[PDB]
């Protein structure tokens, strides 16, 4: 069955996250042990004590972090246990023989790394955590803030369904409130087709926006549009993080391998800013150019067939770091990856069969957006079962009875 | 009286009774998941995995817009061997006791003893005077108004204030089913 691997983003994380996972498995504990030794090696934490305890406050190789709820919602902290606990699962699914092999990869706006290192093996799980530890401890200062730690920048959700806006206008709209308010607005998470979007924006804008739309809701009907995402206040997918893109770009050629084999993603990895199937194709090497600008891409299409012909590896490595890179300044793009995942073979879009994610039982978000997006009236007749692997275990490793 | 029987459609009335600080009374059948949260995702999350683990049961196919009497339905027809206290209605009920009889020093079982001898009736009864006990003798305020809790006010101290409570339990348990 052709099925596709989704790996959830934010907001997931919770104290003790499937350590039943690793009591049950062998394998998972083996990983999880791997995971932790070099974690508490080269970081200086222990991912597992972060894990299975919720410790207040840690003391890293030099610094040392706090945080009043937890040091796990911290965004290194919550990084690296969601990659491990991705691997984990991952690790756990194939050893008892439930995993599809040529399954293709996705993931929300920060689970695609993970979804890159576990369903693909391209690089190993020790590069992603260095690297994505050393990334979310670079992104909190990426902001000019408040010395009181405030930021200007915040993003809600709408849920322009019940203002009767359509899809097709929201992000008119909310470039028409942004010139209104002479402010920065803008769309950064495309979650679900018709009800639920994230916008990302200064304050006197947000402030602005949801006065609208409480305006527009009182006069269409109650629902409760409009809620403002706590505690994360770094405009994450946005036009105003691209300065930092260059670092980020250096430190994933000094680190991503020399020699891959593109065989191992194409055809089998969804990009984010870029919803098409990942291919070595002209026309998607134009999309990433004209869609953001990339320097080191622009040689590429001066001369495509013969470099193609000669440096397919080298190329492939090119395009997919810059695809990397610009993914975190981009908006994602969900409902695109979403639509094309289900649309049947006929018209155009990949025919999948299941939709499993590698999520948590407390917060299934993913699995909740494939659910909501299955419902809408656009198609009733999709036959795309969607599982969660830790909800649904007892089906998808086949150890249900009646 | 005959026993009442407690099925998943009562377990998931008491749940939803439960997230909501709500009161099986006060909710109407048209009440729906989606309209006791008013839009709420963060609670909706987590109501659904409580349901799910009342019921042993995984996704649960529009039990967010499926009103009150549907999600009764629905869940009896599922959870058709639901066990009587789970894991989220077992803590629950039995914290609920604990801060509720902490001076009293009453077990759960003495209730229901209440419903064996001094009312002379079964153990589904006992369960569902349990279950109005923990529900109406918590203390904070209704989202709309409402009275959170009417049975009694505070913790219990005494012997008479148990049994009175537990007296107005099984008289508001009979209202509501007709008894």
């Amino acid at each position: 069955p052709k099925t596709v691997y989704a790996f959830p983003g934010q907001g997931i994380q919770h104290k003790g996250m499937g350590m039943e996972v690793r009591a049950r498995s062998k394998a998972a504990r083996k990983v999880w042990d791997t995971a932790d030794k070099f974690t508490r090696d080269t970081l200086g934490f222990s991912v597992l004590h972060v894990v299975r305890d919720n410790p207040t406050s840690i003391i890293a190789s030099g610094v040392h972090y706090h945080h009043p709820d937890g040091v796990l919602y911290l965004t290194q902290f919550t990084q690296v246990a969601m990659a491990t606990v991705a691997a984990a699962q991952v690790a756990e699914m194939r050893e008892q023989g439930a995993f599809v092999e040529g399954a293709i990869a996705c993931g929300h706006s920060v689970g695609e790394y993970t979804a890159l290192a576990c369903v693909t093996g391209i690089y190993q799980l020790e590069a992603l955590l260095e690297m994505v530890f050393h990334r979310g401890s670079k992104m909190h200062d990426i902001v000019p803030r408040d010395e009181l730690g405030r930021s200007n920048y915040r993003l809600a959700a709408i849920r322009p369904s019940q203002i009767d806006l359509d899809d097709a206008d929201v992000p008119a709209f909310v470039a028409g409130i942004a010139e209104s308010t002479g402010e920065f607005l803008e769309i950064v998470n495309f979650n679900l087709r018709g009800s639920q979007y994230a916008i990302a924006g200064t304050v006197r804008g947000l402030e602005a926006l949801e006065a609208e739309v409480e305006r527009r809701r009182e006069l269409t009907g109650g629902r409760r549009s409009f809620i403002l995402v706590p505690g994360i206040d770094v405009p994450f997918h946005s036009r105003v993080l691209r300065v930092g893109v260059a670092e980020f770009r250096r430190s994933l050629d000094r680190v991503m391998p020399r020699d891959a084999d593109p065989d191992l993603i194409i055809g089998r990895y969804i990009p984010n800013l870029v919803p098409r199937l990942f291919t070595l194709d002209r026309d998607f090497i134009q999309e990433i150019r004209d869609l953001v600008p990339a320097e080191p891409l622009d040689e590429i299409l001066a001369d495509y067939d013969t470099w193609l012909r000669e440096r397919p590896r080298e190329m492939a490595r090119t395009v997919f770091i810059e695809l990397l890179a610009w993914q975190f300044a981009s908006p994602v793009r969900w409902i695109e990856t979403q639509d094309l995942l289900f649309i049947e073979e006929a018209a155009g879009g990949l025919g999948v069969e299941r939709f499993v994610e590698i999520g948590v039982k407390s917060s299934p978000t993913v699995a909740g957006l494939a659910t909501n997006t299955l419902k809408l009236p656009e198609y009733a007749h999709s036959t795309v079962e969607v599982l969660n692997a830790e909800r649904d275990a007892a089906v998808l490793f086949a150890t249900d009875t009646d």
